């Protein structure tokens, strides 16, 4: 649950009521195998349904990062996928990673064969209040070609 | 039930993805009486939950307005409390209206007098994307001081 009253501040003013986090009916992603190539000097995140210095946020949100030990996948605090740089430098250079996070379970994998996908048995749905990235600007042509896509669904009542 | 994609436009940027609009748990309003007096000329409304030009507007939020014909409260286009004026004279200076909208039932009436009190028996909720009013600026401090207050309890968890 969250809050929300009026007035504010000794006025009478109209206000916004926005909902500024949920945990969504479902989030998916498409991640080329290519941005882990395109991100930011001394970054490593990808994709991050909250913001950095959001609390917990590592335990709640849903993050793609990238770095020395490979790719790592977390949502609401489980591991979703991991692989080391070792298993990294072997994928196809045109290889994606599709995440389907849902209530009954969370999927990662190649979108390819099915060797490869990692299941989390589990309801595990991040908490998310956007997209957020530290992928360089002008790499948006490369990756959107290559398939780059998030896709959040939520109900309203 | 909305959606939101990225990347949006064709920019790699972050994006935030707040929920604009959604149906609560809850809503409830304590609204002073006098708050028919203070008013904004030639405007009627005391609050409402959804801006006026929202589609269908009128059929989905929740609206306290008070013109000549007294005071009507309606949500999603129920009609759940109205009082013409004659009766609105009688009321104490100090009346408050109680409104309360959950998904068993939607009351509303003169508070602490259940002789008033309507009651809408089916699920009849408003869809809210905030709390809007013509009441006039300078009546901040009387009203506040009457105890005027809007609340909504947000469902975040979504199935
Ligand atoms: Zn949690
Ligand atoms: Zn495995
Ligand atoms: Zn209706
Ligand atoms: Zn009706
Ligand atoms: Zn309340």
């Amino acid at each position: 649950q969250s809050s929300v009253s009026w007035p504010q501040n000794g006025s009478l003013n109209s206000v916004s009521a926005p909902l500024m986090s949920y945990t969504p009916i479902s989030f998916d992603a498409k991640i080329p195998v290519a941005s882990v190539d395109k991100l930011r000097k001394d970054q490593d995140l990808i994709l991050g349904t909250l913001p950095a210095n959001s609390e917990d946020a590592g335990a709640r949100g849903l993050f793609v990062r990238a770095n020395d030990d490979g790719l790592q996948i977390t949502s609401h605090g489980e591991l979703v996928l991991d692989l080391s740089k070792r298993e990294l430098a072997q994928l196809p250079a045109d290889a994606t990673i599709a995440i389907s996070a849902t209530e009954d379970e969370t999927t990662a994998g190649i979108e390819g064969d099915d060797s490869t996908t990692e299941t989390v048995e589990r309801d595990v749905r991040p908490i998310i209040m956007g997209i957020y990235t530290e992928l360089e600007s002008n790499a948006a042509a490369d990756l959107l070609n290559a398939g780059l896509n998030a896709h959040v669904e939520i109900n309203s009542r």
